[PDB]
């Protein structure tokens, strides 16, 4: 992996692994999501950020501030096959005082064609109180030297899927997977549940026949609250329609919302 | 990755990834186990085997036969850090009519030192009936051309941990993790539960304080029966012992049907 000539984006190639593929012998959406995390971390390392947190500036570390994912949006046209090489380019951009945005472009290494794209919204939070906050001049001036100054959007089109408001699923759900718990493999280096686990939990309530006859094209996921190591989750899905689904992840007990999302699937 | 000069073993280098590391910023035992299965599959591909089943010979495919893991034994001296390069060499050997054995050696790419080793026992089974069987001459002659003829063992020692009989844990267990279920990420390309998931399930019943103050040095795991996609598992652990040893049992949450038994050895950080 390496920063591009202008030092304003990062590229990395990955060979798809045997355990990373599903029933169609292509990478799962959770494998893709893991690769977006990996290329994101390597981009931050290559521009001076030191491994404690993700892209934590000097001012942020002193004020106990972290970047937290609020929304992840992934669109896949072709899932790479087992043994294929996929090249991912990533970059970040300031969104004024709201927060930051990280975008990715996935390409087939042999053909050079775009096989997928992703966009994500990140907000500033205090590590200890978990209270959100706007981005100050001091932190903006520290990370702006690593971003392209003109807009560079993975999803440029007006009125696109990445910017649509997601409603709250109403009971009763059409489908559900109850009693989902994280294991140690689901935790990151800071003992928090890996954000990719929530994508898997959302997909658990999709019926197996849809998974067997369709391919996931679009996933939009909002992160409202974290699931602790000793929390239990219920995954709910209702068809809203290609097949479209509305999703809700909530705590098995009190029904406290942790995530809401939408998926779009194409007939194979 | 590539076969060595003699074509009798395979090597591959891996850069440790951010999501593959635990609290100590080093690769977890499940990341290591995933890398053993990746280097194993690339070795089989490099010597002519198809992507259908793992190392299924021409005669095996015709008779609906597959290689299935009966035991996995892993010993780690140093877990590679996030961003470090680890080199893994793997090879196969015939164990007469019993089955085959696959061994691995893990090395630090920068120093060349052995940081871990693994050995595994594989048996022949019919895909459909699940009935075990001995290795015929026809099958042996097909895979023997890919194996070193003289013995090559990752665990040579006279009385070593990889060949010890594992007892069945007696109720009540000291520790337990109940109601463990596989999700889609836990399934392989043939929709069976990935063998690495069972290692994670075994480790789930180890208390967090042991995990926090100790490092896993040795894991020996026996595979008795497969966990289906709609099965629910209970993980049981009892301390048997500076080092801490544990006896493990994985069984179906309902009828208590045994799926795995194992042992772990941990050392104080
Ligand atoms: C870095 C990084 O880059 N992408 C993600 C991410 C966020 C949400 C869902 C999936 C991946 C991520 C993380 O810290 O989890
Ligand atoms: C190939 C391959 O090489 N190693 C394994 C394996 C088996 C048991 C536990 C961990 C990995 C394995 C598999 O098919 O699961």
């Amino acid at each position: 992996g390496s920063l591009t000539e202008d030092g304003l984006s990062y590229k990395e190639k990955f060979v798809v692994r045997s355990y990373e593929v599903g029933s169609n012998k292509t990478a799962t959406v959770e494998t893709i999501a893991n690769l977006l995390q990996e290329v994101g971390c390597n981009h931050a390392q290559s521009v001076g950020f030191s491994t404690d947190g993700f892209a934590t500036t000097t001012t942020m570390r002193k004020l106990h501030l972290i970047w937290v994912t609020a929304r992840m949006h992934i669109e896949i046209y072709k899932y790479p096959a087992w043994g294929d090489v996929v090249e991912i380019e990533t970059w970040c951009q300031s969104e004024g005082r709201i927060g930051t945005r990280r975008d990715w472009i996935l390409k087939d290494s042999v053909t050079g064609e775009v096989t997928g794209r992703a966009t994500s919204k990140w907000v500033m939070m205090n590590q200890d109180t978990r209270r959100l906050q706007k981005v100050s001049d001091d932190v903006r001036d520290e990370y702006l030297v690593f971003c392209p100054q003109e807009p560079r959007l993975a999803f440029p089109e007006e009125n696109n899927r990445s910017l649509k408001k997601i409603p709250k699923l109403e009971d009763p759900a059409q489908y559900s997977m109850i009693g989902l718990k994280p294991r140690r493999a689901d935790l990151d280096m800071n003992q928090h549940v890996n954000n990719v686990t929530y994508i898997g939990w959302v997909l658990e309530s999709i019926p197996q026949e849809i998974v067997d006859t369709h391919e996931l094209q679009v996933i939009t996921l909002d992160y409202r609250r974290e699931c602790q190591q000793d929390d239990v989750v219920d995954s709910l899905t209702t068809t809203t329609s290609d097949s479209q689904f509305l999703h809700l992840l909530r705590l098995s007990g009190d029904g406290q919302e942790i995530n809401r999302g939408t998926t779009l699937w194409r007939k194979k």
